[PDB]
């Protein structure tokens, strides 16, 4: 009852990474990550198991580019596992490969009756990863099917969540899963902290979990909230080892959303799979739309520009230099307001701004 | 003089719920709560004593689902009477009912010479609780009509309000209240916090209310500030055993207010007790409209729902673990930009947002 | 230079006025004060000395509400003497007069070559109080000028100012003044902030300058950042004795301002004594208008009655009570949203918000 | 890893300057400054090596009032050193001159396989100051080129930046710097904060390296973020020797941009170095413009005036005094808003605000 109110809580826009004595230019540094021993990334991205974000298309292309690819689970075990399959038979100097050379893959799995037929597929189509996706990670159905999975492929890549606490991924991690993925409510289309009044924002979540999970030497994904490349930096600074992007790849002429046309200006549609539209209830997303950007390669290189840029800043040689050594400042909006371009008429913008 | 500035008051969005582990899903959870001993209802909700929220059709609809009713007062003694006469005599498997099987109804007095005559007709038509609905609960006037009314029906179930301290709690308890209605500015149309100068933010206000409550075995009523379904969990999470609406259920059918036509929109009508217009001054409220919602039933299922889904987060199995265990977290203006939507344009919304 | 950050501020709108017992109703608490034992005053408030806000008119309006008007400087030494002498011989239950029964009024004078010349004619008048009225009241001229009246006039009733500090409060005491008017930059139309760089919050101010005074035996004038009828309640129980208003009376009929059309709907001028307009640079105000508002008793009515609703809600049976008594709760951004009516379309407001 | 979160950081809008005992009016307050012993400025003002800032048209104009221009370095060797040769010929009693009584300018390098020869034909043409001019001071690459032109020009004048931490202005000074020019992100079009996730509040780094820069003997020059003539008195009361500006002298005659019309008004071109268009990438500055002003000198007496004002404010006699003696008062975003101009209809404005 007395402690109700201490915990204090901040995200992306309450902070800024503070620079340091750098030895090496942007261009040199080290964006890989073992996430696993057998699940590497040469670029710290992941694009979500979203219905609007990620199919083989999507999967294809971020596995060229050094990222990883999930593809989502809304479409049949059948339909999944063939998603999975084109990926691993695609035929790019970054490409993140499997030990046989073809590129790697993730699915997303939920806590159902059908849970183990549709891994036992995804397993004999050989994905690298299965992603345990659902809205509270830190509940008893979610820990026994980690545990079942676990017990039923005992070399197979686990990424479970969501949550946002120490103890949730404490949980997770005891139950079997390698990677821990972290967000409760910070999605740009969710609406999870509004209709329920649950959350954590992001930069304290991304903390306290990556804290626990260094404990276990596991690793974390930061699950949503990143609107420009910087927020990359500053996920990855408080402890993230890759971060998980939808409305930022939405719009990219590889994801699989329906385009819309308004103001002559073309856009993809993006929603929660929280949304009444995407579970097809009391609903925990909307439905939105953003504009067409094309090929993701030209998001994806901004994005890993300024990343790099963020680390030349900061001094940072490699990611792990990044999330050990990096510290941040905290800043009102007065901070915030200064940080982005002011005071003056914009005409023309910037891919990453 | 020196302690003039160091209290420092939260509002729902100064404030998350922190996730925890869940062995009770949504659809199971038990809303039910005992305001007192013969005041129980099996949802935390009630609708206000306003002319433009409740009378016998909005009382019998909030009955129905589980909830409560408050009859107003801007009517004659015998109409007020007929209204809960009304209730009493309808003829739904969650509806909250008295010994006899009747819906439960209450109904609001106020501290003037006609006080003790409009109880009298309102026991004698069966209501289930009076409502010592006033400006400012914490007044010599007040605590002298609680006593009045608490000597003459010993057993008749007594809300008073409304306060926002613990000493304020304390005298209305001391005098006779069964149940402390809490809130000192935080309404939709309420200007005392501006006209006045006067209130304490209400996250703040329902936690000091419920930690003095608590010491003396009674409740509190969380009464206004609530604009969306996670503000329902926050509330009864800070202490509140149920919550009062008023403009979240202005516009549904059963409401009694006017309706107005706004560029081909329908509206009802919602104003103070306060307004210029309720009272016939100093006004301390404003008035305003809300749009046309449907069916109390169909808001009160959405606003029930996101409670549901917050409770599962907190991994609360009823009210009692919710109240006494959900633990909060601070954020900035930047972790409640982050909470609700941002950076897609929104071109469909949600029952619930 | 270590000390250079510590020191924090507040405003109006960082705080509230937190409910407490009362025992006296609005209409029956005292309004009176006295600013030195031969000027008093029965409502604590004070037209501005400004050259859009007072003259004879003015106040003589105020004087008979039993609040004070101060004449400006804008004018000649005999015009600002003729002024005085018309609210002198002016021919209202709480009307605030002189032993000899006539309306009180006060005058600004300025430290210049003319001061001691303009003074002499003023108290030739019977003006019952002069204002050394000036930009920056802790400046070894502004001292020197307080001793000459004071030595020259040792009955004689001075306000001096404006300060923001206890040490320029101390100051202006020891010199000879009664009373000292705090505010540097919170005015509707003043630019100091933003120009100079210079400034303190305006509850601070009145803290701090209130608690020095207090010391001496000596009052402060509450000098601007007013804009709604509860900060009078706050800037009291900060510590102030009066408030003084510019922009809340420059509409009124009674005030000397220009009308200006626009949209159908008529204002009067509002401009610093710092803007280019009225001295006549580098300026410290700007021009602007605020709408016609009728008669200035209309408008200290709804703000008195917003002060008497302050007192009821904080049980302050006179001013002494709410400057000693009154307590204050810290509020963020999202505490200020919730006290201001909100999530609903306002259609009517009142005189009062 | 647990430190990641402790510091604090303010910018100008989070602050104020606390008013104090004057005993010099504005206009008799010294505006001098020694950036260096051979080094000297009237007015504590730069102009910015920007493309759209500084030519020598903008480096005479400044150095007549008693500031400075630093020629920038988007043009050829020949060309720049025939810019600071039409300086230094140039043929106003606040005036800044060398020994030889010509006007003192500066000029911009980076650090590229050029510099050396860049700063020979520099020096050749008698700069009076080098500014070492890249977005991340703290850099091997820096110090290197710091440490080569210190040895090869003991007595060359030389600026070094941007930085924003006490390591980093002590690794520049290490190095031979002798000023050192602070800023990470605040400039009006740089996105640097957004793009990277990078900076410190502008008060902060000011502060932070004018404390170490102390320690050295050396001097501060507080680079961006500036949006009024306040903000220049908060920016030196923090502990800068001099402010530069871009955005404010951006739209004067005598700065180099393009002119653009739009509605009516004309505008000049202000881009940032880091923009695609002044770099002919990943970019960290966008293009923008700001409104036509006339002569640089009208706009320098504006900025100049509301500095002394600020001084007059804090009695401050000298540029020293403000340093060592000014004190802040922290304000929310409510103390801002009171801060500004607020609730009256504003009609004109002035030159300074």
């Amino acid at each position: 009852w007395e402690s109700k109110f201490s915990k204090e809580g901040l995200t992306f826009d309450d902070v800024l990474l503070v620079p340091a004595k750098s030895e090496v230019l942007p261009r040199d540094v080290d964006l890989s990550v073992e996430l696993t021993k057998t699940l590497k990334l040469n670029i710290p991205v992941i694009s979500a198991g979203m219905d609007t974000v990620t199919e083989s298309a999507m999967a294809i292309a971020m596995a060229r580019q050094g990222g990883l690819g999930i593809i989502h689970k809304n479409m049949s075990i059948e339909q999944q596992a063939e998603q999975v399959d084109k990926v691993k038979r695609s035929e790019f100097p970054n490409s993140s490969k499997d030990i046989h050379g073809r590129l790697i893959v993730g699915a997303a799995v939920g806590v159902t009756g059908d849970t183990m037929t549709r891994v036992k597929k995804l397993v004999e189509a050989n994905v690298d990863v299965i992603v345990i996706d659902t809205a509270h990670g830190h509940s008893q159905g979610v820990l026994n099917t980690v545990t079942k999975i676990r017990e039923t492929y005992p070399e197979l890549n686990i990424i479970a969540g969501n949550v946002a606490t120490a103890e949730a991924t404490r949980a997770l991690i005891e139950a079997g899963a390698d990677v821990v993925k972290v967000g409760i409510g910070p999605g740009s289309i969710c609406t999870t902290r509004v209709v329920a009044g649950v959350g954590v924002p992001q930069i304290t979540a991304i903390y306290d979990c990556a804290t626990e999970a260094r404990k276990h030497g596991k690793t974390i994904i930061a699950d949503g909230g990143i609107k420009f490349s910087g927020d990359i930096t500053k996920a990855l600074a408080a402890g993230g080892h890759a971060v998980m992007l939808g409305s930022l790849l939405a719009g990219t002429s590889e994801s699989p959303g329906e385009t819309e046309i308004y103001q002559g200006r073309r856009f993809k549609v993006y929603r929660g799979m929280g949304s009444v539209a995407a579970m097809e209830f009391v609903p925990e997303g909307i439905e939105g739309r953003t504009p067409y950007k094309g090929p993701v390669e030209e998001t994806v290189y901004q994005l890993v520009g300024g990343l790099r840029s963020g680390m030349g800043y900061c001094g940072s040689k490699d990611l792990r230099a990044l999330r050990e050594e990096a510290q941040f400042i905290r800043m009102t909006g007065a901070g915030l307001r200064e940080s982005h371009p002011h005071d003056v008429q914009i005409t023309k913008e910037s891919p990453n701004y």
